[PDB]
């Protein structure tokens, strides 16, 4: 059978021993997420100009009864709850924030004149929708100055929902971000990160709950065009101190902790201090499962740390850019000094362990927070777990070999699976063998051993059938809204098979040139480079940049700054219509004729190097080797 | 038996196909590495201060004879039998170098008045018989300059075998170092890092044909005291031109390559190119696997690619801090060429795999070199490899987990291994499927399931002996010396067991205050720890540094630059009395009469901290779980 299970035994056993643990009698969040509600919208249903739904919350109406479901971690159902309490509040005096409209949260913060905005939501659509529910209560007040406290879509993404790059360029607004913005904001990896993702965020599961029910820092995402416009002012260095229309901001940069370009913000007359994405509630990641470099625990830790020796100490109020504000100076300087010594802690000793020779594929299973730490709400492991980051930290220091050589040239799974399937036995005497530990409860053994009879056997139905199953009773327990997500996605496309069916302009134009010829290069089929050698001269005059390509060895190479009297091609082009031409907006026929593409020498290299770029498929499989 | 066995047929075979594979016909090599030798000292024998033997090569005559051994990968014995040209060395006119006195080369380049020397070795007593060999020779000159081209151990370890810190201190002697050299020279995984480097070293392996052979870039590494001396000037930015002693250089600055600190050398006058560690005759670590982060293979080829447009194009001679020289410009270009094409193959093809869906555990079955990288000895795999490169870089972009929840929170191996076991029928039915898998020659598969049996029964001699077998096998076949030495340390430790019977001021000196505190706070028993609270304010006058020490909720902060009217104590001592301390030169008691450990405040924190650290057992276990 195909349709979800109901949780098991062991599975409800699992859930009453999280209650055990857990401290449930402490619901001050709740409160909390209340505190200064000026209006929740009765329905919330956000559409983006083509018709699509960007955002809408009727899909947890489940969760609203607030009554307990074995399906779900009673941890992440507390959560899931709390990340329901969406809407319009105040935070402080001329502080407000609409919460739920989005995965994040944007700030809207009175000015002498207008609003100062913190973040945007991730798709204009939202970024409209949130601003037109502080009109309706507030009054409506023009924006003066947007702020990006770091560089993530779910920040950047919705702010053409706030402002237009004529108001940008005619001074109107101002865009102020941390130094190295631009940078971080964007690839090489995209398709990889992009298809793993679904599963992280369990795009293909119902809400509900046996599906998806929560993204730990918020719902979900929102869906919809992905704008960015360039700041007009960066916060340089340790800081800077500014006063925008009347108000004073301090700026702290901690750069490298949730994101390369990240500052906090301090706001002296409120004595409310903004911890962007450093503090917020749940430990986050130090590696987000989809795929990425792995994150700095120890500055992200002393980053903390800084901020609680200044801002914390007179604090009267803490918020984020994700989930609810914490009020009182000493529960701030207290949830300060837990989250820093979370990182620190999960940083500290899973070295303290690895140096003991506890191995990446061992420290999860040793590594264990302290109670003080353990037995607060925001230290749990919702978006982030500690188990993920202490192998990340691990990662970071040591990389993923663990040191013993019989796994140091591992076969791939699909050419070892027929071997364990012969020496278990066969496929029968490997699935009743399963089945026995399945009935045990032991479903951490089960996924990692039906595993190997799904990859020997991909269209062994009983065993994608097990494997299943044991995957989602682990969804089920789990109290990572990413680690449910991935099992419950896992178990979807084993029971029912990958789909069959299946470009930001502002994205790309915030993308270096380097990086772009860097893609293009990743893109390169190297059967189709085989032998051959091409140098290129390309000029972008808009940007004033000049670079070299140089395809050999089956490589494509660009450096910047350099230009060969050797090349067997010049051509010119404004980085604008270079744009154009990968977004499909103009033709290379049409730009040539325009005079916006030219060329010298041999008019066909750039054309044959073109014809070399591969594509990929974004429904590549995961659970299964490749079909 | 608990002896090497012979090679295999299996084996034999294998290295017949090697040599079916790789241009053994190209021997300019040989050329090379003796080309402008001035003297090859009869025998090698470096001792140390305290008697202990730095250097000897007479343990590799085994491979003088040059024939071919089949419990050595023919490849890697060409590369061995290369590294045993040593001696004195000109390059160029005023230019020499001393190769195989150490891991690295040391070379001297003639100035007006004395030597300009670039690099000095690991230990200073390498570094002083090198100057000795070169006075004997050239004629002794005082030594003006020395540059370190980056920040490791086997190039700034030797220097107070060449200068003191007088002749420093006087401007007697300048030393020259990329910015951010001190950064980058010098901890937290110390000890993992070290036990898994017994392995990747082969250090408990004798040197022979079933032992140690060759260390790629070099013969070993030399053993003894290491030595830093700070530089006393920088080289900045991008790069700059200097005049040494009437000699001009060009600095090119590649940070974050084969080092986050290091410079290639243009020597205009000679027309020669110095490529640090950028370019040597191997291809190269992104990840070595003794344990560090990931290197950068895309800025490794790009760096490549502006020394080549810069230089490589005037260059009449390419030399490096390992290995041999290579003359002409034409073999210069194309030397930099697939340098920098092996690098960016390396980078864009792992990337261009991982975008279809290869995951880590696939990648380095999938990833082959064309034949234009492949058929060059200078990108073969010695030190670093394709295979673990290439899962480098993945795990550079998307990290540890291949994205399959099967694999999202594992079992550790000993807590898996007895039910691999069960389901395999039991040891004797493993090990009976194993051995007929063994007389197959299917090594890489017979030692991952060994492995499980020797995870799960220890003390199972008949496991560990057949997994020993399989492993050395695999040693024997390997063309990359590390893993060589890891299968054949593995097999060591399997057959024999791990040893029951088991500091540098400088590096010390070097290593930044908040780091050392932070290593200290990885030393710390968090069981210690648990439920503690402390502040303490940390002063060091010679410094003029000052950090707050904050204990709690299981972990030690440390932060630079505050101080805390709230903390139990303060505590007062120069860096260079704390250096010290640790390392055992002056009891804590004798500095307080002496007036250099000061104190204010509870006079107990202090103490009562450095109680709650822990130490680090050297020889923990690798192919077993812990004993
Ligand atoms: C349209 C893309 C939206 C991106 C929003 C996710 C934020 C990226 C950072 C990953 S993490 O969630 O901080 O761990
Ligand atoms: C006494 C320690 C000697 C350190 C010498 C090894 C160099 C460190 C860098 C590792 S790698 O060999 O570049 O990949
Ligand atoms: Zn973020
Ligand atoms: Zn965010
Ligand atoms: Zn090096
Ligand atoms: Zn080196």
């Amino acid at each position: 059978t195909t349709a979800p299970k109901p949780p098991s035994a062991f599975t409800v056993e699992a859930q009453r021993r999280v209650e055990a643990e857990l401290p449930f009698a402490d619901r001050a969040d709740f409160e909390r997420a209340d505190r200064g509600l000026i209006r929740r919208p009765e329905r919330l249903l956000i559409r983006n100009p083509d018709g699509s739904v960007a955002w809408q919350l009727g899909g947890y109406d489940f969760l609203l009864d607030g009554k307990p479901r074995d399906s779900i971690n009673p941890s992440l159902q507390r959560q899931a709850l709390l990340n329901l309490k969406y809407g319009l509040f105040e935070v402080a005096e001329g502080i407000y924030q609409v919460r739920g409209f989005d995965l994040a949260n944007i700030t809207f913060i009175r000015g002498d004149s207008g609003w100062i905005v913190v973040d945007t939501l991730t798709t204009p659509a939202t970024a409209r929708a949130a601003y037109e529910l502080v009109s309706r209560e507030l009054g409506e007040r023009p924006i003066r100055t947007v702020i990006y406290s770091h560089a993530h879509a779910d920040h950047f993404g919705g702010v053409r929902g706030l402002v237009e790059p004529q108001q940008v360029a005619s001074g109107a607004v101002q865009i102020i971000a941390p130094a190295g913005f631009m940078e971080a904001a964007i690839v090489l990896a995209g398709n990889a990160m992009m298809r793993r993702a679904t599963y992280q965020y369990g795009t293909q599961l119902p809400k509900g709950p046996q599906g998806q029910v929560d993204m730990a820092i918020g719902k979900g995402l929102a869906r919809g065009p992905l704008s960015l416009l360039a700041p007009t002012r960066l916060i340089e260095g340790e800081g800077e101190d500014l006063v925008l229309d009347g108000v004073p901001f301090t700026f702290q940069n901690t750069p490298g902790t949730e994101s390369p370009a990240e500052m906090n913000i301090w706001l002296p007359r409120q004595k409310a201090l903004l911890m962007a994405e450093n503090v917020v509630g749940t430990l986050h990641n130090l590696y987000t499962l989809r795929g990425a470099e792995v994150r700095d625990a120890l500055g992200w830790s002393k980053y903390i740390n800084q901020a609680l020796h200044r801002f914390g100490r007179q604090a009267e109020v803490m918020f984020a850019v994700h989930n609810w504000p914490r009020w009182g100076n000493a529960e701030i300087v207290e949830v300060l000094e837990k989250q820093r010594d979370l990182y620190g802690y999960l940083h500290d000793q899973t070295l303290h362990l690895a140096n003991q020779g506890v191995t990446i594929g061992q420290v999860h299973n040793r590594l264990r927070l302290p109670p003080s730490l353990d037995q607060e709400w925001y230290d749990r492991g919702y978006h982030g777990s500690v188990s993920h980051n202490a192998r990340a930290v691990l990662n970071r220091y040591l990389g993923y070999y663990d040191g013993n050589p019989a796994t140091l040239d591992p076969l791939s799974p699909e050419d070892s699976a027929g071997r364990y399937v012969e020496y278990m036995g066969g496929a029968e005497r490997l699935l009743e063998q399963a089945r026995a530990s399945y009935a045990r409860g032991e479903y951490r053994w089960v996924v990692e051993v039906v595993n190997r009879l799904v990859f020997a056997e991909p269209d062994n139905r009983a065993a994608r059938e097990l494997q299943a199953d044991a995957l989602e009773q682990l969804g089920y327990q789990a109290e990572n809204a990413g680690w449910r997500n991935s099992y419950l996605s896992a178990a979807y496309e084993l029971r029912h098979g990958v789909p069959r069916d299946q470009g930001s302009a502002d994205a790309l134009a915030a993308m270096d040139t380097g990086l772009l010829f860097d893609y293009l290069g990743v893109r390169l089929d190297a059967g189709a480079a085989e032998g051959k050698a091409l140098s290129i001269n390309l000029r972008l005059p808009d940007i004033g940049e000049n670079y070299l390509l140089e395809l050999k060895n089956s490589h494509l190479n660009n450096l910047r700054g350099v230009q060969s009297e050797d090349a067997g091609q010049t051509v010119s082009i404004d980085r604008a219509d270079l744009n154009r031409l990968l977004l499909k907006e103009v033709s290379a026929v049409r730009l040539v004729f325009e005079g916006k593409l030219k060329s010298s020498g041999n008019p066909l290299l750039l054309g044959q190097l073109f014809g070399m770029l591969g594509d990929f498929d974004f429904w590549f499989d995961i659970v299964t080797p490749a079909a």
